[PDB]
């Protein structure tokens, strides 16, 4: 029943020709410094969370300065969180004094300043934003958020849904155009098979508002009508490694998300980043299983980003400088992901992403199609193959030690 | 540190119109029955109930808008900026927020925006609305100077209902007609004896960036461009000229464009059939261009829905010249010689583009100190001008006195 239209489609393949976005998780959370669970994980009363407010003051905050260090990684997109469980609104909103203007020290509309920041640097914004509640008294309880000290633990669902409602209307008019936006708890119902989250007005809302507006939604399930890409949490497309979403795989254009470090939201204890080789990996994985990835940062209570996510950031960039003709743009390749690495393609070319190689040769399956042309991208150097009857076998010069060997072969 | 921020989708587009160069103004609504002008109604204090009446009785049978686009395209303009609503507040197309418009109120019962729309895509043309902010016939329009006399109860309107009128029926245009190119408003002018009047254009801007970022927005209103603008516009003056009086504002770094007529009016007058020659109307397109500004010419159709038949003509002549002329202005910026009486110049790349226009001597001197010219050549055939150097600059040796319309000579720079 639900019909994209000619801008949302158009939309669709910006966000697929894209690849990369960050993830920018910040909320009162960061104050603690142990993640954006810690309200339910730690059973913190709802009114003594929010006095947190009266101390949230991220004096060095710099929007362009975020946008300029995210853009120097070759990501096009952010994701930020304007509203996470803990159901503080960073935003200014006329539906709850709650929010990051009204009842904070630092009164600044953080995503104004980042929404005016990404129009300078030609970065699309797409708000992440919670179905879920832990603060609102009229925010129907599911698995989480039990024991916040909450006088009804049954809500006021019509209430509820229309503060929902009203404040998806604030983010898309008052703070430009806006890519997509990213839902998040349905599966905190789970527990309730009849639970009615009324997805087609609120998705109809949204369309209504900005018919080129993306809807995803985290629900591991196969996409309802009126979502335009389908999400899967860090467990990559056809697979379920950290168990969170081993669902089917759509029509619609993917994403995965990874952090860089352990966590989503600041951690203080959190300081084991990830290898610059091990990032440029997940991002060049998913491009090969035909799916954008969504790297997290989580801001700190000061409004600084993490130095060392900042210089990952960079150095993910210097190889996008060099290599990201391989990946911006393209679709996933024709050649399925191996131990020793993934194809993408684009146009006449079938990029392969030599990520894991013992060997000085590769076989590739490729059959049916003639193989016209083989080159060592980086150079243009030629790479020797020959044919049998199963597909190709590269000669390669050595074995490869880079972080990605590609080479770039013409098929038509 | 500044409030609006142009996207990279409005700043490629902003470059997109400027490469485009040349476009056609239609001026069409109820007025074209009467023939005497779109600013009849207040010209002639006619009472707005009476003049609503005329709806009834629009019927523009020969309307093809398949027709008019050809028409259009064959003189080498890119783009059509076509009347949604003038002052006269009849809406030309199907809105939900009026019965006061051609599908609702008149026995034609067609949106000719849509069909307008259709066919500009169809054959690759932009599309621009030209959308009044001033209204003579809604009873919550505020009265500024003009209007006074229509009969309505409130001089003073309800701007808030007003106001939200306007935004109901951008928000149409930029919804059901596919991609537009701008939007072009005027009336700013009316209000201009209430200095303290707050038009709350940031809004209105942003609500158009909102919805359809590379389209650019255009204000009317003879004034230093309001941030959120994306084009500037001067009426009936080149840039820097006020030949009209209407132009005395300063020139920016916004895109420009002008705006002229054919004949003497916007909107169709019956009496008015003195119409411009080719040769004035190719003048206008060149020392437009020469000044890094599009033209925008207009035509008021008939209310019989016709184009004139004299004006289609005339475009279909101006196309002829821009078939061999068309290089040495689509994609061009204003050139390194400023205007003179004798023509102008436009660039692009490494080509220097001396459009003379008048000119009683076989030679013509330009002050081109700084750069090297490389060669010099006679556009049309590439016969090569011999020139010399002195201190202040070039002399072209011309072969004849010229006589074209523009005699065009290339000039490659580095
Ligand atoms: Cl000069
Ligand atoms: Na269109």
């Amino acid at each position: 029943k639900y019909q994209p239209t000619e801008a949302n489609l158009k939309a669709r393949s910006e966000f697929q020709d894209n690849k990369f976005g960050i993830f920018l998780h910040w909320g009162l959370y960061a104050m603690l410094a142990t993640g954006e669970w810690t309200m339910t994980n730690n059973n913190l009363n709802y009114k003594e969370y929010a006095k947190l407010a009266g101390g949230f003051y991220p004096s060095k905050f710099d929007a362009d300065k975020w946008v300029a260090a995210i853009k120097a990684s070759g990501a096009k997109y952010i994701c930020f969180t304007t509203r996470h469980h803990e159901g503080f609104s960073m935003f200014d909103t006329k539906y709850s004094d709650y929010n990051i203007v009204k009842a904070t020290p630092f009164k600044r509309d953080v995503v104004k300043e980042l929404a005016d920041a990404c129009a300078k640097h030609g970065i699309k914004l797409h708000f992440y934003y919670s179905h879920i509640d832990w603060y609102r008294e009229d925010a129907p309880q599911g698995r989480t958020g039990r024991r916040t000290g909450r006088p009804n633990p049954k809500g006021d669902w019509k209430s509820y849904y229309q503060f929902m409602n009203n404040q998806l209307t604030e983010l898309l008019t008052n703070y430009g155009p806006i890519g997509a936006i990213w839902f998040d708890g349905w599966w905190d119902q789970d527990i309730n098979p009849d639970f009615d989250w009324e997805l087609p007005e609120q998705y109809a809302l949204i369309h209504r508002l900005q018919p080129a507006c993306l809807v995803g939604n985290n629900h591991h399930q196969t996409p309802f009508a009126g979502e335009d890409i389908q999400i899967f949490e860090r467990d990559l497309p056809g697979e379920n490694t950290a168990g969170l979403s081993g669902q089917s795989v759509s029509h619609l254009p993917l994403e995965t998300c990874e952090t860089m470090n352990g966590m989503w939201g600041y951690k203080i204890t959190d300081q084991n980043y990830k290898s610059t080789k091990t990032l440029i990996h997940y991002l060049v994985k998913a491009a090969g299983k035909d799916a954008n990835l969504l790297m997290n940062i989580g801001p700190q209570p000061d409004g600084e980003l993490p130095e060392v996510a900042v210089q990952r950031l960079k150095e993910v960039g210097e190889w996008m400088s060099k290599y990201g003709e391989t990946i911006y743009g393209t679709r996933g390749g024709l050649v399925a992901p191996h131990d020793w690495g993934v194809t993408t393609q684009k146009g006449n070319k079938l990029y392969v992403h030599i990520l894991n190689l013992q060997d000085k040769a590769l076989f590739l399956p490729i059959v049916d199609k003639k193989v016209k042309k083989a080159v060592v991208f980086a150079d243009k150097t030629p790479v020797r193959f020959t044919k049998n009857k199963e597909g190709i076998v590269l000669e390669l010069a050595k074995v490869p030690t880079d972080v990605d060997y590609v080479v770039e072969l013409t098929i038509d």
